[PDB]
């Protein structure tokens, strides 16, 4: 198996850890692990083009798009290869996350290691939204924590 | 042609950020940035194995070193990829780094990006310091800061 793990932090109290685990090449990727500082509800939760944190989560750009695709959700067809979509916060700010993911890769021109995952302010509306800025960014608002996706052990 | 960068941080603060160019796959990479907080004097500069830091600086494990060789200075032969010898620092506590490596790459096997970039306490002896340990950390010692190594833009 391949594996990667992230580590979420950013200017305030969001802070969080995240693994990636594919068992076979070009096979489906676990991702889990714990956010803690949210408010209540959905947060966006992407894989951003670049590994950059020089000013903090901003300098990672946009959603993780090599196929030049719209912005969606984790189970649609037309979506970003970064697009994981939510993690949901209960009323003690934890997300707890388990997501399997078929678009994402830890290798090839998939491969998410070396960018940045971000969880962001405010939900992401999965590009049902109604507005132009659905299919780009859904809505998610500010970036409130992110990391570099690194090779793990 | 392909970019890649690592924000450094650890305590003093140390911290710092370091640019990585490489114009084609088969050609050096420059490296090149400032690192601040440090004592005056070398400093070991390492990319590790993995871009991990989970529990910290710690959890990069060893040199990156996919070559199974023993740890050198960046002009030998005999190094590990991962091996970028020292940096500098004045009574500022500033290190200039300018580097440009052959070894090291941002794409194919010996590629660094999604891997850790640290700095350590002391000085890299470069593997002749004639005790075990030189020829596996260079007698370096702890970790001060440390980054996954990103994708640019
Ligand atoms: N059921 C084990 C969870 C798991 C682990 C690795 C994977 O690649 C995956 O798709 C799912
Ligand atoms: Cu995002
Ligand atoms: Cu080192
Ligand atoms: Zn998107
Ligand atoms: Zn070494």
């Amino acid at each position: 198996a391949t594996k990667a793990v992230c580590v979420l932090k950013g200017d305030g109290p969001v802070q969080g850890i995240i693994n990636f685990e594919q068992k076979e090449s070009n096979g489906p990727v676990k991702v889990w692990g714990s956010i803690k500082g949210l408010t209540e509800g959905l947060h966006g939760f992407h894989v951003h083009e670049f590994g950059d944190n020089t000013a903090g989560c901003t300098s990672a750009g946009p959603h993780f798009n090599p196929l030049s695709r719209k912005h969606g959700g984790p189970k649609d067809e037309e979506r970003h290869v970064g697009d994981l979509g939510n993690v949901t916060a209960d009323k003690d700010g934890v997300a707890d996350v388990s997501i399997e993911d078929s678009v994402i890769s830890l290798s090839g021109d998939h491969c998410i290691t070396g960018r940045t995952l971000v969880v962001h302010e405010k939900a992401d509306d999965l590009g049902k939204g109604g507005n132009e800025e659905s299919t780009k960014t859904g809505n998610a608002g500010s970036r409130l924590a992110c990391g570099v996706i690194g090779i793990a052990q």
